[PDB]
């Protein structure tokens, strides 16, 4: 009856390594009685404890007291500064004012010397069609300096968290699993003109860098090579990193994006490194942090999002009763420890060249505690954690979490860890993810993952009674804020499509940070995604028509060259006028929030087909005839040119 107060006090207690010492018994064991708390260190869930006739309210008492009594006697240990990092005290020029409570705030530099708008020809288009856009939800938001103070107290501000005794010896023991000793040892940096190709000029400055990425690589690559030799020695640099709020002005990837869902998974408080720094290690580690190639197991950093759902469905359909288990690791960015660093530094070293080892030996060591400048000069010192602009984010995370859910997975079932790729599979893009298996070991999974997933130091979100999210059928998996939807094309096959809710869609599609060749792209963009949506898929189509002699700008995901519908079938695999029904009960699942927020009329969707068949009646070639209903209302076709979509 008094069990699950003990479950949840076990999600507080320290980790612990095995005591066979003393008898180790369970949260429901202790809710029986006759068992009395000897230690609250923990370890899978059980506690050294001895039998003797006892009540369970004492039980828990005794273990709230032990708790207690341990919390208040392992708060502030202390945080120290690394000599390497001396350098920055001679930086200070006032006082601190960041009121930490568990890291350094020793003091401010001086300083140095955005708005949500609407995209004009979208937005016209939407509210022609009684589309409410002052109803729809805001994104992209930014935030104040005063909430960043807060915010960097609230979410960063934290010790290390503490994980199980040998963990990373366990942690290894699966990684030597799923090795691939065909390229051990076997990674180069590459040459300056491949680390150009695909970059963004406008890399993001660091606070004491005053040219971005491309003034830093016209006239200043020798600057970054010295870099290079420092590390290479094992010689400390002058490594720091630069916290800006999310959506400030230099929150800007150096490296290409699968969509605008990756930003929407960026932290509160962006953390990033130089920009003389982030080429540095990126021109090293190239092979590592871009995954080229993939030697994550299921790692989708590369998987175009209109082919993950197609691609995991074919695993889904080969288990008898399969469930997906989702991953939900409550702030991951600020639980990544510095043994979890050096867990990646020893992988790290397993796949580069011997003549670099001493380059990572190096840079993790910066890493293991890394100086921090605000924006408005305030700095800290972080212990460990991983900062959201590194280059090593992705690829560090991603390589992180499978590792550590396997670790869980493994553990709270039985299954050895060399036969998991037999009995699981798993599909992580860094902290986000989950894992398909049978829904014997999923449910089994679920239960007790929680526990030990704060036991290996990465708690998940509070859920209804401490169980992971658990996905029964296919459409319920949520992964990378984009759901499994499934359409039916004319030709009697299925597949999946990327679906999410369409409020959000018209969101992120209706608004950009500070032209109309840009609106094309985002309409081709959107597209490629979302032409599951009948409103989406007309409203993109209805700025496709718009001014057809404009070429489509490049800014955004991707763009196309020659006539689009071609660009949807190169990449989709099916004409756009294919597609003939849409999964009947995930669009009603989807479209709900529309009529929730009233962003739309009950004519919204009528008035929009009308709007459309208005233009595609006339004689000619018109691109709104790709849409299989108003070819069925005007009785003309669209006949493609050729057309390419490319990043």
């Amino acid at each position: 009856n008094l069990t699950p107060l003990f479950e949840e006090l076990l999600q507080q207690c320290p980790p612990g390594g095995q005591n066979k010492t003393a008898h180790m018994v369970s949260a429901y064991q202790l809710a029986q009685g006759n068992w009395m708390p000897t230690s609250c260190h923990v370890f899978m869930g059980t506690i050294s404890a001895r039998r003797t006739k006892t009540h369970p309210y004492e039980a828990y008492v005794k273990l709230r007291e032990l708790v207690e009594e341990h919390k208040m006697k392992t708060l502030c240990p202390g945080s120290s500064l690394g000599k390497h990092n001396d350098w920055i005290i001679g930086k200070i020029k006032y006082q601190g004012n960041l009121r930490t409570k568990h890291m350094l705030n020793p003091g401010k530099v001086a300083e140095q010397l955005r708005h949500n708008v609407y995209n004009k020809t979208i937005g016209s288009v939407m509210t022609a069609t009684g589309i409410r856009l002052e109803k729809l939800p805001v994104v992209r938001a930014q935030t104040d300096t005063t909430n960043f103070h807060q915010a960097i107290r609230d979410k960063i501000d934290k010790e290390e968290n503490l994980q199980t005794p040998g963990l990373h010896k366990k942690l290894m023991e699966v990684f030597n699993a799923l090795k691939r000793p065909e390229l051990e040892s076997s990674y180069d940096a590459v040459e300056w003109e491949e680390l150009e190709r695909g970059i963004n000029r406008k890399g993001a400055a660091g606070f004491f860098e005053r040219k971005n990425i491309g003034e830093i690589l016209d006239s200043e690559k020798n600057k970054v090579e010295e870099i290079i030799d420092n590390l290479k020695k094992g010689r400390n640099i002058k490594y720091y990193e630069t916290a800006i709020p999310k959506n400030e002005k230099r929150d800007v990837n150096d490296d290409w994006t699968a969509g605008d869902f990756v930003d929407e998974k960026k932290p509160r408080v962006i953390q990033y490194p130089e920009a003389k720094t982030r080429l540095a290690i990126t021109k090293v580690m190239y092979k590592w942090v871009k995954q080229k190639p993939v030697v994550i197991p299921g790692y989708e950093g590369k998987t175009p999002l209109f082919q993950i759902f197609d691609k995991v469905k074919k695993e889904w359909d080969q288990f008898q009763n399969p469930v997906a288990v989702s991953f939900d690791t409550k702030a991951w960015d600020t639980q990544v420890t510095t043994k979890d660093l050096e867990l990646i530094k020893d992988i790290q070293k397993y796949y580069f060249k011997k003549k670099w080892h001493k380059f990572i030996d190096t840079l993790t060591m910066h890493m293991t505690e890394v100086p921090v400048i605000c924006a408005d000069g305030e700095v800290y010192i972080r212990k460990g954690q991983r900062g959201s602009g590194q280059p090593d984010t992705s690829a560090g995370n991603s390589m992180l979490n499978v590792l550590t859910m396997v670790y869980a997975f493994c553990e709270a079932t039985g299954v050895p860890y060399k036969s998991f790729d037999r009995v699981a599979k798993i599909h992580v893009c860094g902290d986000d993810g989950f894992l398909i298996t049978e829904r014997a070991l999923g449910e089994k999974f679920a239960s007790k993952g929680v526990q030990i997933l704060a036991e290996a130091g990465k708690p998940q979100k509070i859920t209804e009674g401490d169980k992971m999210k658990v996905a029964y059928q296919f459409d319920d998996i949520e992964f990378c804020s984009h759901t499994p939807i499934q359409v039916r094309w004319s030709d009697n096959t299925s597949s999946y499509m990327p679906g999410r809710n369409t409020t959000t869609i018209l969101a992120k599609m209706a608004t950009r940070l500070d032209t109309i060749a840009y609106e094309k792209a985002v309409a081709f963009s959107f597209l490629l995604m979302y032409s599951w949506n009948p409103l989406i898929r007309r409203i993109c189509l209805l700025v496709l028509s718009t001014e057809l002699q404009v070429k489509p700008g490049k800014s955004t995901t991707y763009y196309y060259e020659g006539d689009p519908i071609s660009a949807y079938k190169e990449v989709i695999g099916h004409n756009l006028f294919d597609l003939k029904r849409t999964s009947f009960e995930k669009l009603a699942k989807l479209n709900l929030s529309m009529s929730v927020l009233g962003a739309w009329t009950r004519h919204t969707s009528k008035r929009l087909l009308q709007d459309c068949v208005n233009m595609g009646v006339k004689e000619g070639n018109w691109l709104v005839n790709a849409d299989r209903l108003v070819s069925s209302k005007t009785g003309n076709r669209y006949i493609p040119g050729e057309g390419h979509t490319l990043q």
